[PDB]
């Protein structure tokens, strides 16, 4: 079914955001794992999986609308070197992606692509959940101190 | 994640509507229970629980958006003294709450808080279900008469 | 069964105490949940439910005694802004409520309303349990320090 | 263990109340059963059994306290000839029994027989439950009319 | 179905016998229980229940035959103060009751109330079973001596 | 929660009574066991355990009220040398303890410590059950003679 | 079987040690419980139970040997006011008891009471296990600091 060209453009932009996040979350997860911070590996691994699911949804939607999914161009990663930097980088990436989602959701409505919009609202709900987790962890580091926070990560849940 | 100030205000207003409904539905249920009208107790109790779940959702959303949930102010209850009066009061409260929801849902869209909107639309769907039940019960009283209607309530369904 | 007017007045005052506590405990719970302090959310949520059960018993007893339950007036909440403040506010509310329960229990005995008295003694036993938990948590914050205390809350027991 | 003479006298008076109620509830039940009012038979039969249990408790307590249970004297029954008359007679008997219970409960406290008091408070709680049911049934007859009320009794609940 | 007036009169006399026996057996059971003679409590309690079942049958039959069951008048109890006295009193009561049953069975036959007769023959068979047990226990007391007999009662079979 | 000083003093006096009973019942139990009187060992062992549960309740209540449980002072035991002496000594101890409980229950009510009172009434009910068993055994020894009584103890129940 | 008088004297001395430990461990356990230190309550409670089992063994052995178990005299308790004091007091008590056990074990051998000796060696093995636990906890307090140690006690295992 031939979709709106700019809708497809937004879907490719959002897919691009998810592709950066998949890689950034996955590497962060395995850095945490290497450091013995098992609980952080578990959560970040699951966030990477969540973003893969989102990417799959964008890819399938673009193909249905007869566009070409772009998996070639990869945006800038910001890995970081310690726990706080890594979490802040993930939060910043999530915030940027949420801005793009809001723009795309408004546009899809204006051209009556309500199914693409509905998909994007569900994804935005998921991303706000990631944002809530990241903000919460960052605040916990400040409240209990980094040493107590690290100790809390060494055994799974 | 810092939310829009007026969105937070709307959520607190809607929370306020739920807090009134929680108490009014609960007291109505136990009044029905005292009178031996078990089926009406069962339904109204469940509606009270439903509004508690709505209140929980508003409280959690407000806190996420970094606002302060208002559980201090409580609007006017209208309890009534007989079955028809009690059900009509509940209906009037639901209709006023629906008006407030429609206004909030439109505004949330305008400022692109699509997740708050999605939550409110789900709540509005629940409230229209309560409105349907209440309108139906009131019409049944008129159709079969109050005496037959009350007899129908003395065993749970 | 027509009850003693002043017993009903006491029952309404105690119901009033429970209604403040329901709201305060629930908001505290969700504030803790937002901060990622899962254990504190779990306990405070269950205390809110306990106060709801107490309120239900008061409402049913008042109706049996042919009085009018008052769910319209809500007393002053004291939310607080940090963990120690919130816990101290809950403890102060519990202590005020226990004072009211003692007065009502003494009065019910003097007018031979032994069933109302029996109900209130069970509720007072529940409240003294909440007092014990709150005092214990506050002492633990002193003994192990706030940072260690917070770390201990981030996984559900 | 030798008990207080006046407490033993109270227990025998209360036992006497239970003995009247056992017979009156049982005959009412079987009258309802004859008339095809199965649901009223079920409830009144259960109330009769409840009073048998109370009588058993009085008999055992009296013997423990080294007194002589009096099962020889039987107070006046008031059977009645129609449903409303029968239920009102049961209610009147319950209310008279409750007055005697309150007097006995106060006196047992005065002579420090706290175990006899504890037993009586539990029994009074049961009696107030019967009073609640009776009052409710009588109000239902008034609200839905006798014909509708009788129709509602012909299937066991 | 309008029964024979004299049959109804006999059924009320027999009911009257059952009512005395219900109370006498039950008090005897609990006296035995107080004394630690568990086996005697168990048997006498079950005999009390058997007489309750008999009373229920009389009440239902009288009501079917359109008569008025008399539960108001209570004949003379003879409690006794020691085991042998109590058992002999129960036996004397059973023998008096069997006399009345024989008269009533003969009369019911003469007026063709064969269903009332059938009911009473079953009840008489039950009563002869109680007579057998009582006679046997009294004989055992004489044969093994009271002290051995009491020892044999201090556990439930 | 700071309790009343004299309530705490009563709780420690009652704890003292329980500590004596725990030891006396336990030694009596093992003396019975040594003699081959298994049934008496079983009951007295269980009574010792019951008193341990009571002691635990007093200890926990005292600590909650911010007092200091006294486990250092131990009252006078009266062991006895034969079955009758031992049981009579246990009975005298129980009677002394019930007297202290009655005084403490009255006082707790007067200072409005209704939860301490409720706990003590439950314990008093337990103690009256022990009194009943002890009185019953002593009477059985008289009624069947000591030789028959001992024979009845050599097999468990 | 008539035992050696001085063996019985040692068994009573050791029983005396166990009686002090039962009370000291139990009170310590409930102090820990009051403080919210659940893991310490659990272990100290179990140590109290272990000492009760030892006391039972001494009591039964003394009775077999035809001596008189002494449960009347209670040695000095040393409760303490904080975690470290309490644990050190328990350790000191265990060390004193172990000295007495070694003396008694040597003596029992010299008079050929090998079964009493065998019992005591098993008990000494148990006590050395308690000593190992107490020493370990005390060292942990020093190594991780008291605040970390307390935090580790708040959830069971």
């Amino acid at each position: 079914m031939k979709g709106d060209t700019k809708v497809i453009n937004y879907l490719n932009k959002l897919l691009g955001n998810e592709l950066v996040a998949i890689n950034q979350y996955f590497l962060h997860a395995r850095m945490f794992k290497n450091w013995g911070l098992k609980r952080l590996n578990d959560v970040e691994y699951h966030e990477s999986i969540d973003e893969m699911k989102h990417a799959d949804r964008y890819i399938e939607r673009i193909l249905f609308l007869e566009g070409l999914p772009n998996l070639q161009d990869l945006g800038k990663l910001n890995i970081g070197e310690d726990v706080e930097e890594m979490l802040r980088s993930d939060l910043a990436l999530e915030l940027d992606g949420a801005k793009n989602l809001r723009e795309a959701i408004g546009y899809a409505d204006s051209v009556h692509d309500y199914v693409s919009r509905d998909m994007m609202i569900e994804i935005l709900r998921d991303e706000e959940g990631h944002i809530d987790w990241l903000e919460t962890e960052l605040d916990l580091i400040q409240k209990m101190g980094l040493q107590n926070f690290l100790q809390a990560q060494i055994r799974e849940e």
